């Protein structure tokens, strides 16, 4: 949770620690052999920003790792076979261990617009993804689901309105 | 024309494997911006006009393609009047409603917000197509729901999520 400072202006390839998107584009650890994932980076760069300062910069220089390692063996304790890959069963006891109660037909039809696979299964790429796409869907539904029956009815405006937040 | 289209494809095809990589087609794109094309929509047009899974284009798919590009560069002209380059929010405002979309006001700002993947004020032209296409979809899966036709729809959780693309 804490690692000092050290290197917190040479955290870039050059001079000023300003890393975001476009710059620690690839240099987290994949899984496929193809660079780690833009969309991805993004949702964990914006995890900690006092004022939008676009990276880390006074007692901020520990949060962006700590992210990682609670999720790095996250992966680890849940691919129970221990080979990077999720099988179709691997995720489901995986979601649904972090306080998910989804039924079966939704790790099914995913692999598209958000996704990259190529071979049905899922690896490191869209794991550390597929969680922020259905974690953050979550709190927004719940918050119109005032009747609290996991029912909600929307009209058309408010169905876009909430799609595009 | 048919010749045309050949050499075209021929010079897109950089590897020459007889397949448009969603990269090389990527390559092939401006919107004018000095910024890459945005992937999302090159993998949209690719998954939209591809028949053998391939995640890729050859001639036969591409001559289709083209036309899809052109019909949309033709849109995206047609409502940028103020000749910017780029679709500020009641040019959008007019653009969609040529689609016949009856929105609120509010929502183009909304859609603009989500979609300038620039941060810009306005929308450039490759984040116009994917922002038209995604609302296309998702008022498709909204009036598939609908059965009595109100305007409102009921969902579930799942339902929900299960309902992004
Ligand atoms: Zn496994
Ligand atoms: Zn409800
Ligand atoms: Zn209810
Ligand atoms: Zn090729
Ligand atoms: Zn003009
Ligand atoms: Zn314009
Ligand atoms: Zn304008
Ligand atoms: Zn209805
Ligand atoms: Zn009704």
């Amino acid at each position: 949770q804490s690692f000092l400072w050290n290197v917190f202006q040479r955290v870039d390839k050059d001079r000023s620690g300003v890393i975001s998107d476009t710059e620690l584009q690839q240099a987290l650890s994949n899984g496929t052999w193809t660079p780690f994932n833009p969309v991805t980076v993004r949702s964990i760069i914006s995890m900690f920003d006092r004022e939008n300062k676009a990276g880390v910069n006074f007692s901020e220089f520990t949060g962006v790792w700590k992210y990682i390692t609670d999720w790095q063996n996250v992966f680890r304790t849940y691919d129970r076979d221990n080979s990077g890959m999720i099988d179709k069963n691997e995720l489901k006891q995986a979601l649904s261990g972090f306080g998910y109660r989804l039924s079966d037909q939704f790790h099914d039809i995913l692999i598209r617009k958000f996704d990259r696979q190529g071979r049905g299964q899922i690896a490191f790429d869209d794991f550390i993804q597929g969680c922020i796409v259905l974690q953050r869907l979550t709190d927004i539904f719940r918050r119109y689901d005032t009747d609290q029956d996991g029912w909600i009815q929307v009209s058309y405006e408010q169905y876009l309105s909430m799609v595009f937040s």
